């Protein structure tokens, strides 16, 4: 398992924060056409195991989720139990329901230790395109620390999918800068942006996100030498469609009011396996994103 194998990077009350694109239930069997996967390490009993075992191994104090297809029969009580307050918010017309023996829609989801954090206001936001209402969703919340009583503003997204679509993405992203603005009341509170934009950082909309008035930095960029490029890919696997291998994760935060202390490095090439993901060891086509963060 790449639990094992993946290390933090030192990079300096820290809040750790985990980004994952889960990989949903209903689309790996039905939708992804993972060729050189093995059918049975897609079963959901082995795939909830797994997934369970990475949040465990990294104890996140805020966990921010895409595809999830499984909040209420198994995120929700399974994390409550371990403290973690959840919200879920579904995509209006999830792919999952297309495929035979679903398990209802995916959307995004967004934990945090309730003992860390108060809840201090919440917003469920359907993205728009210059004002056209889109099939993607966002989840933005202000949390006060119970120690120190700093406020931030967590917010994950998962933005529309594939070639095609870069103006769209750029049109949401935008959408999603400006409700952000207004919560976080024109950058006085400190953000932290998780998500899939499923975009790599040659996109327009990775181009607003680094030239945004609210002053994000992208926290996985820390892990190179001058601290000045991506990394070379967050999801690597092989579909009908042909072997992906590039970046799609991110993890924004405020620059001027946040330090990034660490981040879990990636797997090697030899390390992956020649199949690439998910596999038997590791239940998503996407890497976890894990990084401690500190207040200025
Ligand atoms: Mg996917
Ligand atoms: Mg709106």
């Amino acid at each position: 398992p790449p639990r094992f194998q993946r290390d933090f990077v030192d990079l300096r009350p820290p809040i750790r924060v985990m980004q994952w694109n889960i990989l949903a239930q209903a689309l790996g069997e039905g939708k992804d056409n993972f060729v050189q996967c093995p059918v049975e390490a897609l079963k959901w009993e082995e795939r909830k195991c797994l997934i369970l075992e990475e949040i465990l191994a990294y104890q996140p104090d805020i966990l921010c989720l895409q595809e999830v297809d499984h909040y209420f029969d198994t995120f929700q009580p399974l994390l409550s139990r371990l403290g973690y307050q959840g919200t879920f918010f579904p995509k209006p017309w999830s792919p999952c329901l297309d495929v035979e023996h679903n398990n209802g829609p995916d959307g995004c989801a967004l934990f945090f230790l309730q003992n860390r954090f108060k809840l201090v206001n919440s917003a469920n936001i359907r993205l728009t395109a210059m004002t056209l209402k889109t099939n993607q969703v966002a989840i933005a919340q202000t949390l006060e620390c119970k120690e120190s009583g700093r406020q931030f503003c967590i917010a994950v997204t998962h933005l529309k999918a594939r070639t095609g679509w870069e103006r769209f993405r750029s049109a949401q992203g935008c959408d999603l800068l400006q409700n952000l603005q207004n919560i976080t009341q024109g950058a006085k509170i400190p953000l932290i942006v998780c998500g899939d934009f499923n975009a790599e950082p040659t996109e327009e909309v990775y181009k607003h996100f680094a030239s945004s008035s609210l002053n994000l930095n992208s926290a996985y960029k820390l892990l190179s030498a001058d601290g000045q490029s991506e990394p070379p890919y967050t999801t690597w696997k092989i579909r009908t469609s042909g072997e992906c291998r590039h970046t799609l994760d991110y993890i924004w935060y405020s620059k001027h009011a946040l330090n990034v202390r660490s981040a879990l490095d990636l797997l090697t090439e030899e390390q992956i396996g020649p199949n690439r993901l998910p596999s038997f060891n590791y239940p998503s086509d996407h890497l976890s994103l894990v990084c401690d963060f500190s207040f200025t």
